[PDB]
């Protein structure tokens, strides 16, 4: 059978506004950051590590073509460790901690990191032209953040795809704009009475001021009202449309990473862990419709699992956009009260291949918070796909 | 963990680096060899559990969603999930064990790995273009070059070869010498014929007509000794031995497999090509990270319970003379049994595809001696190695 | 002989920051602008117009090519009348000028137009391997507003000729910083009295709280002290500095324009006039300590209109550094009282190619503001040059 | 206003886009043409009042400083003054003339007065480069297309010559006539030498070693009619006439001459060229920018005193065949007198140099045949036209 994968530790940093405070940290000083963070946090030897594996989708320079490894070199493990980086577009985040799971399921490692790490504010442009000339006429630069965030068969926003998922499933602006507003107020709860404190590494943005202490993901907007987005206009489509600046996830900076061991490992140095994994599936749906991806993916799950939704005591289903975030919680019948309890993408931000991960560590320690037992993470992927996974708190 | 087999593969000809594939996408040269792979295995589109493709150096948006769009468009069902993964010039062989552990791990009991990379395409990028450079010259920044750059020290991968050479003492002569056979290997498999079933033929619309690209376009079929100790050495000025002619190309290609579980196999009437052994990963020092096959290929034979004699066909990359020589020569492999008809030198090193390229070649390979057990391994940028062992069945 | 030059009338834009109010407007935007108005002050149809010159440096884009072309036609201007790009980089506005003028003194032209336009913000970066390709290797965009401040023979920053002019005409950092917190106090008390107030020609800048008009000058500092100059660095060599980013010019944004006719169609049409033009002279000099370049372009222009130093009432005499500007001043022997008595370039801004113009414009107002007679307008030129005119009012 | 005479004239031969003078700067290429007129005039570089360049499409920084680069770095002294000027295809044309008021205004005894324009040089520019693009994809600009569109509608160059073409009844056969003529009458004087004494040859360092570029290498010599007619209007879809064998070419060259007052002339033993006898300009509709020279010659005769039939000699440049024959038609020229040695649709259109590289033609060719009166008019981007009058003493 499949050995048992136990997470010890866990942290993020703060998510950062597009350039806002994280835009001079490279994703590969992000990664190394949150790496030795962890391994200190686990009391676990840099030189003890078998596998690292970062998600991560938007490359901003070419050491990003690096990034699981130089992330794992600066953040102090070994060289004789493999490093992988992987791309599930907003699903590779948790798609790093499934695949540096699977390296203990298999057996091929006792102990392995899983993150990711993305600057938005850093993706670069391209200039297709640039190696073999364009000899006359205009070119263009190519905005590759843009361009990740359109659906490559029709070429639409992602945007787009959530106002066909409101269409479909009947989600109405004024629905939008409730789950916005409300994610805004259980950040800055959650920001108020300290929930993020243990989970975030500070990180020292060098000002002109001096040295100061990022440590509060600065997109929560703390005094908001309905008003703030009824005011807003449709983005994304002309005619009909729905989907807002306010009820969509923001384009954010961060990173975060957990450690895992095998349970054998984990028992015989006593750790005191976060959870362990009980399962992760994968789905994939009409691109188009993107944004329900969690629903099959969360009803496979829960299947793997023998579970049923009302066993499930946390989720983090990441706020992409209040049409599907809506739609998902909807379809899968779950309560808007344990369904991201602190915020999520809307509020405190969506750096992209980080999100899956940085959710995760989210949903672990409000387990703890909570003294409750099972949390499901889960999120929608550009290209139409879904991934969950669920922890048990031990 | 389930039996996993290999039922179908197929790779695209190498092309040379703004040469006849310059102008097919790295998502076009996949969704090609997926459509390729199922119908050699006469496997419906909708009936695959997962897809895995390596990818190093994106050219375009699409690039991002790689793996989901040479899914689609190669004719698999939208309900099954895609992923992209990126361990350098290992990324091709990774994609297929990915793949595989999906079965293993029970999963899926179908799945692709492939791989696809276009340098021709690779993009020049500007970083200060978002919020602005303000004043000053700014940086056009050269992504495919930057991809070969080691990350730590800022170093073209051939002075990490070259860092090599000295340690385990390759010399020159060494070089040209393993350059010069490699190409005579592949002049002489691509004259037999040896390649033929295992390529994918591309039309290449051409003002000439409509020409199929079938063949091997980097490969010498005149090479002699002298064409190689002519040339200088390229990455360090003094006291150099790596050359434009015993160092890989730079060049297009895509390849993919379509594996099952030994059961779902059983269950369709398919005839496997081979069953995967062991796979193995190794991490080494990023300035000699040349070497890192040796150690991925001893971890790897040992999870296999086979030794080095025990291996029909090895396929070991040839990123640089310099590097593969020392791996033949720190692993103690018969030449004879290694790259039989050529790698990387001469036929070219589609960094992203070459580990699954060169997989579907060991396995062809197989097939055409009767052998049993074949090696797959090759070096990956910033220091590591990974391993494959299939036996023929 | 040569027909006698009078300058009917003169309009400037107020002067905009880098990355300021007129960031968005185009040269050729703010060129039409200054023509239609320089065409309203003198009762002038656009039909009536000989000549049109302007003075330009850094295209933007490229209709900047046809800029004189487009500012007269888009000013209104009939399609008839020809126009003339020229570039004697930070001369270029008074060029302009003094082009236009010798229509009129040849007899090409009873009325032409001279101004000048500049938008630093808008300076473009090339790509100069993009036609034919780079094939391998980084390249660069190459960032054409500081190549024009480059001099082309030593590829040195402009600020070094004025480091070598103030070494050799012994300028110290204390003198230059004497000279820009003057400039500035002169400036913010022409400000304060409306003394630019008829010469500047407002552009209303649609802004987002609605339009509003931008008709003040944004470079000046009005509560400026000592301490704010003697606390700065310089910007320009390494070692033994005396030139900062207070004591040398802005990089800014602005347009002017004077119409000018024949002295015998300015008797005819009875116009009250600004001005005549009594000569004007070139100078070259060693492009090392091209600072200095109006000194000689001075001298010889006074020497053309047989007057003396002691004849002029008001001398507008660019500040490009305080360096020069003092050197200038102290070699050809000037009252500091009666050069730029009201600011310049260190506090109100150098749009290189529009501030001959514009200059010449504060100089023919101040002539009147003070019932003066005679202005001498004088500049420096990057590459080793220099250019000056004197003025009567009439 | 004081009397003007040429001394000396030079131009390069005029390079193809993409050809041999791509790797010339404008500022390299002007200053080589300023020290072959200080020396065929035996002039000190000291003793130069002025010098003025027309120039249109910067490709570097320097290109901003080109007329005080071309003089410093062709020998001139720095004391003189130095100006670049930009009316479009009138620019070096205008630059002669410019140099000339300083003469005829008494600023100066001594003035030389150029072109020079290097169009495979020219520059792709990012408008959003300093201060960003923030989101969404940016225009990489094409300054040498955009130089070739009028400002007011957007339209090429080409565009307009079709107006042209409509209003004044200039007919597909009646331009590639044209076309077809000025490659043989360029060809011919070429094989005759005609082009040798005013040309100033320039080492394009080849890998073949050090050859020199002293021919003008668009010129077509084995025309026949039918090249010209197979080929497909490029400018208009549908109802169109301009190809690109009637029209003139993108090129790359330099040209200079150097005048004097008469008394200097006198005052130093200088056999001049010619004189200047007079130069008017014109506005003219954008969208018929292309007749811009009929009312500027009109008006130069008008100064003059001349008639259409005084003139011996008529450099007029062909900016298209579709322009260039209206302008001959309404002036009523003789086409055996109107470019007897080719011009832009042959020679090319290096457009800011043009202006003063046909001036240079002029002269030698009323040299070449005892003529007295020469006329140099050209069209300009926009809507207008420039010309001038030189006497042969
Ligand atoms: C929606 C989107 C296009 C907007 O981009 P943006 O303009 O850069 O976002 P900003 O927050 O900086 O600006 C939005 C504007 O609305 C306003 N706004 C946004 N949220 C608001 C709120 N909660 N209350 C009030 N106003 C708000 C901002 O203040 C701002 O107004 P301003 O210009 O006057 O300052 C972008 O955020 C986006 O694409 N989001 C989703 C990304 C995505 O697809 N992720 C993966 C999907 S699977
Ligand atoms: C070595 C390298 C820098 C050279 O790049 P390149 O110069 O653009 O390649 P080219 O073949 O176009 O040019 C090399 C020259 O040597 C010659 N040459 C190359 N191979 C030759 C051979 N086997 N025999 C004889 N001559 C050869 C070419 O003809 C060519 O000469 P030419 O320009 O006159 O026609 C590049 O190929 C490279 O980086 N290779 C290694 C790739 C890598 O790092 N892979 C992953 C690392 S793990
Ligand atoms: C000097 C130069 C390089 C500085 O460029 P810059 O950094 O963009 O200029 P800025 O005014 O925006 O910034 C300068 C800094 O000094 C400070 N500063 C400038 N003038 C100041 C003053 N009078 N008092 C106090 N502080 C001042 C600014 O506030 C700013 O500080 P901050 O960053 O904390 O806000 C540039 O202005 C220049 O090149 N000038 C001359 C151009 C030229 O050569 N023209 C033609 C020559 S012939
Ligand atoms: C017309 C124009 C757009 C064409 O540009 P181009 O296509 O890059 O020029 P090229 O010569 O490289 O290509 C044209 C093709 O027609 C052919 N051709 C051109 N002239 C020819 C001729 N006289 N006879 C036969 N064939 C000819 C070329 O061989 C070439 O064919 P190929 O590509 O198979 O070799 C461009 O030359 C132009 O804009 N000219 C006008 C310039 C201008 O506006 N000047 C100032 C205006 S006032």
């Amino acid at each position: 059978a499949a050995k048992e994968v136990v997470v010890v530790s866990g942290v993020r940093t703060a998510i950062g506004d597009f350039g806002g405070s994280l835009k001079d940290f490279s994703p590969t000083d992000l990664g190394a950051k949150v790496v030795s963070e962890v391994l200190s946090r686990a009391n676990v030897s840099g030189d003890a590590v078998g596998h690292v594996v970062f998600g991560h989708v938007v490359n901003t320079e070419p050491k990003d073509m690096y990034l699981a490894r130089v992330a794992a070199i600066n953040g102090g493990v070994a060289q004789h460790t493999p490093a992988l980086t992987v791309n599930r577009l907003c699903g590779s985040g948790l798609q790093a901690i499934v695949s540096a799971a699977q390296t203990i399921m298999l057996g091929d490692a006792d102990v392995a990191i899983g993150g990711g790490s993305e600057n938005m504010s850093r993706a670069p442009y391209t200039v297709p032209s640039a190696r073999f000339g364009q000899r006359m006429g205009d070119a263009k630069l190519v905005d590759m953040m843009l361009g990740a965030l359109h659906d490559p068969f029709q070429t639409i926003h992602m945007g787009v795809t959530a106002e066909n998922v409101a269409r479909k499933y009947g989600i109405t602006r004024d629905a939008q704009d409730a789950l916005a507003l409300e994610s805004h107020r259980r950040a800055a709860r959650a920001i108020a009475e300290g929930r993020f404190k243990d989970q975030i590494l500070p990180i020292s943005i060098r000002t002109k001021k001096g040295e100061v202490a990022f440590d509060t993901d600065e997109h929560v907007r703390h005094d908001a009202g309905p008003d703030d987005f009824t005011k807003l206009k449709p983005v994304f489509v002309k005619e009909d449309g729905t989907v807002t600046a306010g009820n969509a996830s923001g384009i954010n900076d961060a990173a975060a990473a957990v450690l895992m061991m095998s349970a054998d490992a984990a028992r015989a140095q006593g750790v005191k862990p976060l959870a362990r994994l009980v399962a992760y599936a994968h789905a994939g749906v009409d691109p188009a419709y993107m944004g329900i991806g969690p629903v099959p993916a969360t009803q496979k799950a829960l299947e793997r699992a023998g579970l049923k939704i009302t066993d499930l005591d946390v989720i983090e289903a990441n706020e992409a956009f209040a049409a599907q975030a809506c739609a998902v919680t909807q379809e899968l019948g779950l309560d808007p009260a344990k369904v991201n309890p602190n915020g999520s993408g809307i509020s405190l931000g969506h750096p992209i291949g980080a999100t899956g991960a940085l959710i995760t560590v989210k949903a672990l320690y409000e387990l703890k918070r909570i003294g409750g037992r099972y949390a499901l993470v889960t999120m929608c992927i550009g290209g139409g796909q879904g991934i969950a996974a669920i922890f048990e708190n031990i």
